[PDB]
DNA sequence: AGGTGAAATGCG
DNA sequence: TCGCATTATCACC
């Protein structure tokens, strides 16, 4: 396994399938994924409605929801796909997970605006897992304290690319003290699939 | 209450 | 292209 390591930062990286399974998975993932559309794909940010820069989708248990920038998401009833990873998952990690957010961007035009994973239903200390599949993007973290016009401290930006088939295990406190985001690649024409694996409340 | 801080856009 | 700081409104803490 990769540790990446700052102030406030610990995650580990490794590449969990093959390229001949993991081009399987992908296409399983292709063919069976339903993504949200219309009502269900548009937050609201600076009180402006958006449709979302690609396409998601949630799947877990019964009941649970995920909620973030002014929109409510209820999960769909698990796949036979998703259930076989979360379960490798849950095996190699330890930790368990009901849930499971989906982000489809379609080319490196498709991206993710910068934030952190804090909310109510988020469990507190709860380790969350991305799986990718399909195109490398670069996933970024910047430190909470350094953001803005002029920063409390400054600290190095913490680049990397997330490879076809990987984990990126984000354990705590990461998602306390780091921002992360998806930035715009325009050399990219592939699309790409990324799992992220989380434990929900109530 | 009382405080904070968050998708596209427009720079360098 | 890319990074990233702005947005001047409003849900959430």
């Amino acid at each position: 396994w990769r540790h990446i390591r700052a102030e406030g930062l610990d995650s580990s990286y490794t590449v969990l399938f093959g390229k001949a399974e993991a081009d399987e998975i992908f296409q399983e993932l292709e063919k069976e994924v339903e993504y949200f559309t219309g009502a269900l794909a548009r937050v609201q940010v600076f009180g402006k409605w958006h449709s979302v820069p690609r396409k998601q989708a949630t799947y877990g248990d019964a009941g649970l929801t995920y909620t973030f920038s002014g929109l409510t998401l209820s999960p769909k009833p698990w796949i036979p796909v998703l259930e076989r990873i979360r379960d490798h998952v849950s095996g190699v990690t330890g930790q368990t997970f009901n849930f499971v957010l989906i982000n489809r961007y379609k080319d490196g035009s498709d991206h993710i605006g910068e934030h952190r994973d804090d909310c109510r239903e988020l469990a507190p200390g709860s380790p969350i897992a991305s799986v990718s599949f399909g195109a490398s993007r670069d996933f970024v973290f910047r430190h909470k304290d350094s953001r803005g016009k002029s920063p409390s401290r400054r600290v190095a930006v913490v680049r990397l690319p997330l490879a076809h088939g990987s984990l990126l295990m984000m354990n705590h406190p990461t998602n306390t003290h780091w921002y992360h985001s998806l930035p715009v690649r325009k050399k990219v024409l592939a699309p790409r699939v990324n799992l992220t694996f989380r434990k929900i409340l109530l």
